[PDB]
């Protein structure tokens, strides 16, 4: 009750749920994974992957054997039929034990199969491997010809010892956020024959997967066995050039807000935070939004961040510091403690993550991902 | 335990961020001989900078800070609560206030607590008289910032006016007034002098109406390392005990005898040859020339690698500096090695002090057009801390 006074992240885990819903319905040929890395893209992690699980997700991605291994942890416990995918592994990793929790491992590379491999053997029960291509993002995954020849090589050798199954073939779009850019038809070419491959040499995956969110959104061919749409699972488009949320039945699951520090009256030419790169063109009202950039309020938002205060959009006044930032109030003279509302889903007539992102020149993605661990989240309609 | 030990060595493997407490300690003695009129505050807000705040804390302590500042009062709680405690004698001050936070608790755990607002003045007043303990206040001035001091003229004539009638009931002393400079970083800019004016004058005002504050402040690192004028009782100098230097204008940390303390590494996730127009990342902003090798660092912008440095972010690999290739992503970015093949598990080291030969948070703030301040303090909660000299 006390931290949530400054300011919260509202989480409405009903919109989450709506969007899970809507996001079924738009890939009905597939399997939905709920990614939800990254603490679910700043939201909570384990609130809302019961929430999508509840919601017909039947499977969970994270990026690190960490985030994947928390959800296993979770008590109450998810349902143990539930898949739970993990990616980001470095050398050396805990193999064994997501072997032992029955995860789904990413492997891209030799290595990988080899300390997968090894761990199986060493816990005596096999693995669930699913292999990476990379069929353009050059990222990770593994390149087509030699490389995978090899990969699916020592795959099947594998499988022949009982060490694993290859429950999986996937791969991720560099530019499925630009509708017609042509790497997407030629990732979706190269998709298709290396797995292709792999099935002919004797692979059977349960999943082949390569649709982000706005691949789900605009490419049903691009669907296969599941979709992981990311952002949008959180109400966020992936780009206006895809569309908006209400274009997708989507609605934004955070709200950003704060209670205003401090309103107070000052002179005209009155240099405002650092800098002083913005100065009041005459006799004004100032409030002080506690909130900054080690909150995850980006700093390249100065001088143009939008928030709603007491009935109008008001924008940053210079530079955001580490824990506030200020807004001309016009004259206007609030209470303190009075809300601001800094991003939501709109209906409020307040701004959105996209109107962020557009303020600091990034993308939304980044903007509620990195809302800093200083500001409480408050789950709501759990 | 063992169990916990292995637990804490497995996230070190993709990437930490190690917090030398040495250099931070370092820093403080240093800041300590610059600043030789004034007590030092070492200022721990926003978890000290993404280095940590209790490690942190104690480490100035035991260099010689008298005093430890943070914006929430939830954070100079949570430096009251730490165990072991840090000394009962060290003055801890918050002033990120709003309506109806905790007031009392503050009063209660002994703290110096900011007040800019005649709101502010009634509920800490209000709380005292609940506690029956005296508060702490520092009244904090406007002297030209424009965020959260109270402004000159008849604001500051009432504040002034309700804080002696609480001294005068027995709810509260006034320990400081305060203030915070707007563009002390950039040398000889003219409101820095007015600013100290301003404050001369205000703080003479509160004085000539009675209060005795202990402390008079208005010093940030880029005043302390500059500004000896500006130094008065105590000094704040917040990056600066982190080894980062204010800004390029102000100068290195070498040429204030500072030293970064934290160096943030990642061991390469994959390392694979490609051919030449090969696409690179979201958007395929970066096409390699011809045959080459990538590299995988599994750190984003979910770690606190801005997604500005796409294209531009410098990572020390294999002996070499390379660049971020196209865009970062979420949890992972590529770098082109240009034919070297290091092992997967290699260390990538982003920034550091930079006497190993790679880059600091200077470079990356550039990079990522902001502030060496941005880049250190949003280091993500994902990214393990290792404390060394403790
Ligand atoms: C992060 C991520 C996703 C989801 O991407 P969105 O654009 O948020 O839908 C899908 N797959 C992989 C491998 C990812 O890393
Ligand atoms: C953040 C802060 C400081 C320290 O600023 P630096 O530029 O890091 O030294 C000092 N005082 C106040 C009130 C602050 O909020
Ligand atoms: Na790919
Ligand atoms: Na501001
Ligand atoms: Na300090
Ligand atoms: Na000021």
């Amino acid at each position: 009750a006390d931290a949530v006074l400054r300011a919260r992240a509202e989480i409405d885990l009903a919109a989450l749920r709506a969007n899970v819903r809507a996001l079924r319905e738009r890939a009905p040929g597939a399997a939905l994974m709920a990614v939800v890395k990254a603490d679910a893209y700043g939201h909570g992690a384990i609130p809302c992957a019961r929430a999508a699980v509840a919601a017909g997700a039947t499977w969970l991605g994270t990026a690190t054997p960490q985030e994947a291994l928390a959800l296993r942890a979770a008590e109450p416990g998810l349902p143990d039929d539930v898949r739970i995918m993990c990616w980001l592994w470095t050398p050396g990793g805990p193999w064994r034990e997501a072997v032992e929790a029955r995860l789904d491992v990413s492997v891209s590379a030799m290595w990988a199969m080899e300390e997968v491999t090894g761990a199986a053997r060493a816990a005596g029960v096999p693995a669930r491997v699913q292999l990476k291509a990379d069929t353009g993002l050059g990222r990770g995954g593994c390149q087509p010809g030699a490389d995978w020849e090899r990969l699916v090589g020592a795959a099947l050798r594998a499988e022949e010892e009982g060490l694993l199954r290859v429950t999986g073939l996937w791969s991720h779009f560099a530019c499925a956020d630009e509708p017609g850019h042509p790497s997407i038809a030629a990732q979706l070419t190269r998709f298709r024959e290396m797995t292709a491959y792999a099935e002919q040499r004797g692979l059977r995956p349960e999943v082949r997967h390569i649709a982000n969110s706005p691949a789900t959104l605009t490419l049903p061919d691009a669907h296969f066995d599941l979709v992981r749409p990311g952002i949008a699972m959180y109400g966020v488009s992936p780009s206006p050039e895809i569309g908006t949320p209400a274009d997708f039945g989507l609605r934004p699951v955070m709200t950003l807000a704060a209670s205003l520090a401090l309103v107070k009256q000052v002179p005209g030419g009155h240099g405002v935070s650092y800098g002083h790169h913005y100065t009041t063109p005459g006799e004004t009202t100032l409030g002080l939004v506690p909130l900054g950039y080690a909150d995850g309020i980006p700093r390249h938002a100065s001088s143009s961040g939008p928030v709603l205060v007491d009935g109008k959009w008001r924008t940053v006044a210079g530079r955001i510091a580490m824990d506030q930032f200020v807004v001309d109030l016009g004259g206007d003279r609030p209470e303190p403690g009075a809300e601001a509302v800094l991003f939501g889903p709109g209906d409020r007539g307040e701004p959105t993550a996209e109107d962020w992102a557009q303020a600091a020149g990034t993308i939304a993605y980044e903007i509620v991902t990195r809302i800093g661990s200083r500001v409480p989240r408050v789950y709501v309609n759990e």
